[PDB]
């Protein structure tokens, strides 16, 4: 029952920590509440894709569902489905639903694979207690490397039909005066090119990416997550949710931990306790496990600061409708190269990933999805009648972040003679969906629920390692300044603490 170190989830911060912890020496056990996804389904696949899916595609849902921005082309193939332990979740708050990973890798199974560093100077002013040398000097360079995260090849994306969608982007956005970038990827972009020549077994040019990646996406599994099962020192358990944190009568903790089976039958509650914690259940998961401890008295120090300071990375989709003459192409690759840099550390700031769309068939759509600066923030309160932290944010903090999107695309439109989509997220009119999430981040705040180095407040040898420690917003997509943080982070704590 007993293990020297302790870290719940199997994401970014969890993975980079449980690295590190097995390399010093320190016997570690993963706890993941979903499963570990190696076993081939009926399809002979182990994910399911976008225009076929099915169970595996939800983490206990009834029905399946369309990417955003897709229920147009995709809601013909939805299907009542069995509630069951699959791959994404879509957390579904009074205001905003926040799409998570469920699994070993956390995250890494479901995202785009976008490998971004944010801006220096952002860095700077969002985190002014962190020294940005050591990040930029060190750590950026080391989840860089280790993350695997790699560069297209310039010459194949100009010419390949995968792409034009993102080429017709780039193409309106000059008009406007806004130029382009590349986005680094952990998806193998040879392997992509070999997809493309027909050469191996089609991934992300088979309409693959939120339900997971069958080939190519070099997942937290593939990386940090099999360097730590390789030292010797490290386990995973899947299918085990831990529900309480305590701290023992002599400085360890004590969790009770469930384990169900893939229908999400209990099969025993356990008890384990550790000597060190280490928090790695993401933005929603780890708050809601210390928002719980401390409203229910198991973790009675734990300062007001928890469950504060939460952001959507100003998260904002909408979409352009293109001229005839700009067709987007019925064959898009699912993973996005391409992004629009209008970030310069202002309100108006922008950072849009040109996203590419799964009907596979002409819709003349180009999609978007804006990473915006909204000062606007949420707090997680826990309920103890349903003993689940509710979060506590309305559609109408998102207007900074819609207006700051809006501002940016009416200069496109208005340089090109086009006009939004006002269909594709329901009903309604909606040109900008502004209650989604893909990027959760805050709930402990590096320095405010802990030190400068996620040391919950209150606590000796309890750490929090993941998005939960970013102040609601970084301007880039977060996993590398996740994993860079955590690297950071895990390396000062091994020297004094351990
Ligand atoms: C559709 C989609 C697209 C995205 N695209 C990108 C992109 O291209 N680039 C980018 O940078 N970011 C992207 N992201 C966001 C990125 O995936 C997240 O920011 C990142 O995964 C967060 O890492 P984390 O370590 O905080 O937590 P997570 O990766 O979320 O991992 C938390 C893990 O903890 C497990 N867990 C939860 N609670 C418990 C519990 N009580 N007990 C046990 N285990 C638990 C969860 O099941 C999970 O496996 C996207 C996310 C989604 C949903």
């Amino acid at each position: 029952g007993y293990v020297p170190a302790v870290v719940i989830g199997t994401g970014y911060g969890a993975a980079v920590s449980a690295l590190r912890l097995g390399e010093a020496g320190v016997q570690t056990l993963m706890l993941e509440m979903g499963q570990l996804w190696n076993q081939p389904g009926p399809d002979g696949n182990i994910f399911c894709g976008m225009l076929n899916p099915d169970k595996r595609s939800s983490w206990f849902k009834n029905r399946t569902e369309a990417p955003l921005g897709s229920f147009l082309w995709l809601d013909v193939v939805n299907r009542n489905i069995d509630p069951y332990a699959g791959v994404l979740d879509r957390v579904n708050y009074d205001q905003m639903s926040v799409y998570v990973g469920r699994g070993v890798g956390g995250g890494s199974l479901v995202n785009g694979g976008m490998a971004v560093e944010p801006k220096r100077s952002y860095f700077e002013e969002i985190l002014p207690r962190v020294d940005s040398s050591e990040m930029y000097d060190r750590y950026f360079p080391r989840a860089n490397s280790m993350l695997r995260v790699n560069h297209i090849d310039t010459k194949w994306f100009e010419d390949t039909e995968w792409y034009k969608f993102a080429r017709v982007s780039r193409e309106q956005a000059g008009k406007a005066g806004l130029g382009t970038v590349f986005v680094p990827n952990v998806y193998d972009f040879g392997y992509m090119q070999r997809e493309a020549a027909g050469e191996v077994p089609k991934s992300a040019l088979a309409t693959e990416v939120i339900y997971g990646n069958n080939h190519g996406k070099q997942s937290l599994d593939k990386t940090y997550l099999a360097a730590a099962l390789g030292t010797g020192k490290v386990t995973i358990q899947t299918l085990h949710q831990v529900k309480t944190i305590r701290q023992t009568k002599d400085g360890g903790y004590a969790l009770t931990v469930e384990q169900k089976d893939t229908d999400g039958k209990l099969l025993a509650t356990k008890e384990i306790s550790c000597r060190y914690l280490f928090l790695g259940a993401g933005s929603l998961g780890s708050t809601e496990l210390l928002v719980r401890a401390r409203d229910t008295g198991t973790l009675p120090n734990l300062n007001s600061e928890v469950g504060a300071g939460w952001g959507p990375n100003g998260n904002i989709m909408t979409a352009r409708a293109n001229h005839m003459w700009n067709p987007t192409g019925a064959h898009q690759s699912s993973i996005p190269a391409l992004g629009i840099d209008a970030w310069d550390n202002s309100d108006s700031s922008v950072f849009a990933q040109i996203a590419p769309m799964p009907a596979g068939l002409e819709t003349w759509v180009s999609l978007y999805l804006a990473i915006t600066k909204n000062p606007q923030r949420g707090t997680f309160v826990y309920d103890a009648a349903t003993d689940r932290a509710k979060l506590n944010w309305t559609r109408d903090q998102n207007a900074p972040a819609v207006n700051a999107a809006k501002a940016l695309f009416d200069r496109i439109n208005k340089a090109n003679g086009t006009i939004y989509r006002y269909d594709l997220f329901g009903t309604q009119l909606k040109a900008f969906a502004d209650d989604f999430c893909y990027h959760p981040l805050g709930g402990c705040v590096l320095g405010k629920a802990t030190d400068d180095y996620g040391r919950v407040a209150g606590y000796k040898n309890l750490y929090v390692t993941d998005g939960s420690l970013i102040p609601g917003s970084v301007g880039v997509n977060p996993f590398v300044t996740i994993t860079a943080l955590a690297e950071r982070n895990v390396e000062r704590i091994i020297k004094q603490d351990v």
